[PDB]
């Protein structure tokens, strides 16, 4: 077989790059990644996020709903990912429906972070206008005082969404430029209906086929 | 004034951070951004890219016009960019209507090309399924030979784009977690609409607000 792959699990191939950037002494943080979302109208945006959590139920993060990543996947639950690991030369998609995480499991996250984190989460209406950063300042400050020895509540707007992986795709660069890219995808008729001549079986009702660079 | 800035030109406050993030000797590819588009109704994609050249018209890149991302501007001309340099502690966000660029500008930028590179543009019809990475290999071989010592002409279908941007912010990272956000956007009633209490005025019709991290 091989194509230079781990596993036909994608979310265990997955597990196997993402070990090698954290193995990897010239990676800061191999679990930032690069989170898209876009209106239902069709309008994009993107930004920087950690990767909390992963598994066969997809990938998880947190950030304030009430951000203009939180509004916009409210308004349309589907996001896509890119994990980009330079000194590997590697590239990481991932694609997919996604959905709020249950309240209590946001709650345990939440006072798992250091006190200074959940006291910033607490302060700060996430991408609301300020007038300027004496204002955060002031703010942080306060809050400290108040719960000085207390335990900070999650406030009700901050969560975490699961994104469940409908598509994942290895991309691995390539000196001579033809770059290998290895795309998952699940597919309908998962049971037994043959594909493609060039479409093949992964595990579970996962399907895979390679992409021209 | 400051609020830490070179510029109210964000074009040019972007060309200050671009320099530095050159400068240093830990950023392999500072031109190195993800580029988030998506479809007229709603399904973000997102995927790494170059950027090849940025003034005030925008910011352009090349691509395949009839990769996954082509499809999906020339249906939906909005994108949206994400720059972010980890030894600054640095991302910068733009957002954008995009145009493809003159026939002749892709040529030129094209030929100025390594051989190698044009000729693999020839080989590949990005990220359409192909069967195997012989089949590449293959291919390329076969289209160095037939281009030996000939100029290698630009497949029609590619080119590239400029963005011209509509949106811009800057992010920048603090310790005590409370990031310094300041987001540029051209404002309607240039000429003198004097606005709202936290919003600033920009050169042209740029306008600037700080945002909570
Ligand atoms: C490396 C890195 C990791 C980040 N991680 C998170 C995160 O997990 N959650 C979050 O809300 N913001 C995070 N941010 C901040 C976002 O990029 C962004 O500024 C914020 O979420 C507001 O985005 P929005 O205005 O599109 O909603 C991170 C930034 C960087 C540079
Ligand atoms: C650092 C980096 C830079 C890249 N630059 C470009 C580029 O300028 N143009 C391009 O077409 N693909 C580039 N790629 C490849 C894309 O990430 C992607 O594989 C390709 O464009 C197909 O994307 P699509 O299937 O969404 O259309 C680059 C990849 C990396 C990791
Ligand atoms: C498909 C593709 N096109 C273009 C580039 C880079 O642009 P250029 O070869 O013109 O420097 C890359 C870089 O990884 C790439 O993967
Ligand atoms: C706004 C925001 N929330 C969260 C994080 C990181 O998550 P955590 O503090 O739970 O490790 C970051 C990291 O830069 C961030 O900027």
């Amino acid at each position: 077989e091989e194509t230079h792959l781990t596993s036909l699990d994608p979310v265990k191939q997955f597990a196997a790059w993402f070990e090698e950037a954290v193995q990897c002494p010239d990676i800061g943080e191999a679990n930032a990644m690069c989170l898209a979302t876009c209106t239902r109208d069709g309008k994009p945006s993107a930004r920087m996020l950690l990767l909390k959590g992963f598994g066969k139920d997809g990938f998880r993060f947190f950030t304030n709903f009430e951000s203009r990543k939180g509004k916009e996947l409210d308004s349309n639950p589907f996001a896509s990912l890119v994990f980009y690991w330079e000194p590997l030369n590697r590239q990481v998609r991932v694609e997919g429906p996604v959905k709020k995480l249950p309240e209590e499991e946001a709650e345990c996250y939440f006072h798992s972070r250091p006190k200074s984190s959940q006291i910033g989460a607490v302060v700060s209406h996430q991408s609301s206008v300020i007038p300027d950063r004496e204002y955060l300042r002031k703010k942080n400050e306060e809050l400290e005082q108040l719960y000085q020895d207390q335990e900070v509540p999650k406030p009700k707007s901050w969560g975490g969404y699961v994104l469940y992986p409908q598509v994942m795709e290895f991309w691995q660069g390539q000196t001579n430029r033809l770059h290998d890219r290895i795309v998952f995808r699940r597919g309908l008729p998962t049971g037994d209906s043959p594909l493609g001549p060039m479409t093949h079986r992964g595990e579970e009702d996962w399907l895979y086929e390679r992409l021209a660079p």
